[PDB]
């Protein structure tokens, strides 16, 4: 689904869901297919969505990195290996020699790949004893991330990781205190007409009670989106938010 922020804004207005702040620019939706890349493709599909956001917001960066406009998963395997070979992620050598096809990837690989593309990546680690506290801190940070009063084009989507699954956060809904998300493992519940608000919510909204995890990893791009060199970003350094 191409340019899915324009249509999603219309659906939010149609269902009367107020208080939504979404990422700037636009984004394409990428999804896994059951019996093909379902169960390991989610992280790769989420990287594809983040690439599409960069594509809409800086075409020059996109032309420079994807000369044929091709960022299929095979292109991403080259970029991930390239980042490891350039010294990004101190522990990246531990995955040299693996098959990159079929490989589950996480926030560290998301950081490594985009850092190798000279993208300025922020990584936030939510690590709590209390499950309620973890979602409280996460939801507040994400809510503040998407809040913007001035006309900007640098509010990026977020990659959210929990328990091996990952999704893209494209906004926050303050009337419901829910994440607005693009989940690559829920293609079956998108490719049809939404008539009831309940089906829309199950697809695009994540309440705190739907994310009963005590650990989250969050990746997004910074206000200064692009780097001149990643020599200072070789080590994966996250900011840790915790109650212990
Ligand atoms: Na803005």
């Amino acid at each position: 689904m191409s340019k899915c922020l324009q249509q999603l804004k219309r659906q939010l207005q149609h269902f009367g869901i107020d208080g939504c702040s979404l990422a700037d620019g636009d984004i394409d939706y990428f999804f896994t297919v059951t019996g093909i890349d379902r169960g390991w493709g989610c992280g790769w599909r989420n990287i594809q969505m983040l690439i599409s956001w960069l594509q809409y917001t800086n075409p020059n960066w996109f032309k420079r990195n994807f000369s044929s406009g091709n960022y299929e998963i095979n292109s991403l395997q080259s970029l991930l290996l390239s980042a490891w070979m350039k010294g990004i992620d101190a522990e990246g050598y531990a995955q040299l020699g693996d098959n990159l096809h079929g490989k589950w990837i996480g926030a560290t690989e998301v950081y490594s790949l985009f850092t190798g593309l000279f993208v300025n990546v922020a990584l936030v680690d939510f690590d709590f004893r209390s499950e309620a506290s973890a979602s409280n801190a996460l939801f507040l940070y994400v809510k503040k991330h998407f809040e913007s009063s001035n006309d900007t084009s640098n509010v990026s989507p977020c990659y959210l990781q929990f328990q091996g699954h990952s999704i893209i956060i494209i906004g926050f809904c303050s009337s419901l205190e829910t994440l607005v998300v693009l989940d690559p493992d829920r293609y079956q519940s998108v490719q049809k007409k939404f008539v009831n608000i309940a089906d829309f919510n199950h697809c695009y909204m994540r309440k705190k009670r739907s994310l009963k995890f005590s650990q989250f990893q969050l990746v997004h791009f910074k206000q200064n989106i692009f780097l001149n060199d990643f020599s200072s970003k070789l080590e994966v350094r996250s900011t840790r938010i915790s109650d212990f």
